């Protein structure tokens, strides 16, 4: 229904197999529920050695990627996925990606990700080719296809039939009721399903505050969370 | 010489030739200036049907990962590490990886990376097992195998031999000089090295400024990025 069709540039298409053949995400693939296809630039080269990068004007360290093969391997996409593609680079550059980044990004059918290798691309394909720039963190990688398979992953799970409140998660418990001397909530044993609920909340609500401090400014607190996140602040203090 | 030994543990350890087999990384795999070695909970089980799931105590819509072939697969892998293997658990619950971070990670002669998939993994065993708690990004991926990824990568950088300020990079070109009409900046063209090295700071300052402006509240800039900086923002408002 909602079925997903995204395309990827890339120097090494065969790394997208980690998603493509393993887990959640390649049931996706298998169900048709996710299309993922590749595009190399090294096909569109026509050169003996395949050249895909190039030297930046202005001289230094690094080299970009190649103009002409990567240029042709976005058309080629482009021509591909027809009208509504809307076209992503990745880089550290981008708008920083999150949850609420996840959902607005899953929105579109189709997308086209556009996976950078050595130094950089040409400032100038950018503005000509791409939509929008994304970034999965402030940190350098050495090529996009990682940060590309991660916002594959991640808006794969809203696509329905994949799967089976700003809060970080609660613990989470299972057999055996004792290890190494650690017992499981006594709650978590007692089939009271709402006093589950609460205790879990309560448990989201405290390591929010604890570890992300800074998330919870984000939130406007239902009546419930205001109560129980004072309980727990107020045990914090004793 | 500074090489490094990540263990990881892993339901679908396949996905790593994404990293081992390709690109840098995987030069440097082959170089051996690191090794990626990977344990799979489900060689652990016992039972007919090598189940590496359990459901969770107090009910809920998710499974988690069974205690016992993951507690044995952490302990094979510390086993083989020896000492001062340090144990890291990929979640949303974690510190948020970021460069420095990554440096403070690339510390570490060894890793150990556990990679979960489900709902979640024991609590007790993240209590028991787990040394520090890390998250690539607050968004939620189907497994902790691409963090676990993307960790490895980034502190690869850090490996000498691997390769060959608190900004965002400046825009990089190559060929051709006119592209879609578009054309390099002279400046890049004109060979004087110092007038090149200031262009490309001016643009990073004034890119992290327009785009992300609280990397600079982070900075201490020195007096020629204060002036630079001051002269991109006269200039933005004309
Ligand atoms: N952080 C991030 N979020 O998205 N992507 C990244 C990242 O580091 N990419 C590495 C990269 C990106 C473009 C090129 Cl040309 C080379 C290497
Ligand atoms: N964000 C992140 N930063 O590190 N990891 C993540 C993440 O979403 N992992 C998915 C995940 C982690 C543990 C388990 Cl049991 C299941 C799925």
């Amino acid at each position: 229904g909602s079925h997903m069709w995204i395309g990827v540039i890339s120097l090494f298409p065969e790394m997208f197999k980690a998603i493509t053949e393993f887990g959640v995400t390649g049931r996706a693939v298998k169900h048709n529920l996710l299309k993922v296809e590749c595009w190399n630039p090294r096909d569109f080269t026509f050169d003996k050695h395949k050249t895909v990068d190039d030297r930046p004007y202005g001289g230094g360290p690094g080299m970009l990627m190649m103009v002409q093969p990567l240029r042709d391997a976005i058309h080629t996409a482009k021509a591909a996925a027809g009208e509504g593609a809307k076209v992503i680079y990745l880089s550290p550059q981008g708008r920083k990606l999150d949850q609420g980044g996840v959902t607005e990004l899953a929105q579109n059918q189709k997308l086209i990700l556009v996976c950078g290798r050595y130094e950089g691309i040409d400032e100038r394909l950018i503005q000509t080719e791409i939509d929008e720039e994304w970034s999965i963190g402030d940190y350098v990688l050495t090529g996009g296809e990682l940060p590309a398979m991660t916002l594959i992953d991640a808006v794969a799970r809203f696509i329905p039939g994949v799967l089976g409140d700003g809060l970080l998660d609660c613990p989470h418990y299972t057999r055996p009721e004792v290890l190494e001397g650690l017992t499981v909530p006594p709650v978590l044993m007692s089939g009271h399903h709402e006093e589950i609920r609460k205790w879990r909340l309560k448990q989201s609500l405290q390591r929010t505050w604890l570890r992300r401090p800074e998330l919870l400014e984000g939130l406007a607190l239902t009546d419930e969370q205001r109560k129980l996140l004072k309980e727990a602040q107020a045990e914090h203090n004793s």
